[PDB]
């Protein structure tokens, strides 16, 4: 964010590391939860937009929710250009010329012109605006979330286990997800979706079952 050099100027200083790893946990933790919002804004505080925009690249690796936020972004900054008209004239010496909405999402301005606007008196708060853009993004992603690619796999009432196992990995094996994610989905989501007498069945399997063992275990359930 934002601080005051001894020599008096407004500098930037990067987010910290700590604050960094912090938000990649949320997200890492928090799939999407509506948990995670208030937690992004709590992180935020006081971020310039190249700041905010350091926050999402950590966790770009989500390409669903990063077009989403894309499309969110593309459709707020409209809105302010046309709120904001772009005004040719000279700039007195005393004024500062208008940001944009590209300027605000950090795309076409620069740190200094960041700093600039919101150390203003008053502040023109490009990072507070740019970060209402962000959270409406969230808000739109989590309203969104319950999602078909994996989670809405769910083992038929009499679906043989073996098929219910195959629909499961075609699933897994198409979709753009990390690694933690897909391991998740083997070693727990597969059992959470499995039919009541299944599931019952192999719940009382031991500590390391393997899936032929889970296969063995539910055929003819």
């Amino acid at each position: 964010p934002i601080v005051q050099n001894l020599q008096g100027q407004m500098v930037h200083q990067a987010i910290s590391p700590r604050t960094l790893n912090a938000w990649v946990k949320v997200v890492e933790e928090k799939a999407f939860s509506p948990e995670v919002i208030p937690m992004f804004s709590a992180l935020s505080e006081g971020a310039t937009p190249q700041d905010l925009n350091t926050m999402l690249n950590t966790v770009g690796g989500h390409q669903a929710a990063m077009q989403m936020l894309k499309e969110t972004i593309n459709e707020e900054a409209a809105e302010w250009d046309r709120l904001h008209p772009v005004h040719a004239g000279p700039i007195a010496p005393g004024q500062m010329r208008e940001p944009r909405g590209s300027d605000i999402a950090g795309t076409t301005s620069t740190l200094q012109e960041q700093i600039g606007w919101m150390t203003h008196n008053p502040p023109i708060p490009v990072g507070e605006i740019y970060k209402r853009w962000i959270i409406l993004g969230l808000n739109k992603i989590v309203r969104m979330y319950s999602p078909t690619s994996i989670l809405d796999i769910r083992q038929g009432p009499k679906e043989p286990f073996r098929d219910y196992v195959d629909r499961f990995y075609k699933t897994l094996r198409a979709e753009q997800a990390s690694q933690e994610v897909k391991n998740w989905m083997t070693e727990t989501l597969l059992v959470q979706n499995a039919n009541p007498d299944c599931k019952t069945i192999l719940k009382a399997l031991g500590p390391g079952a393997t899936l032929e063992e889970m296969m063995t275990a539910c055929q003819g359930v």
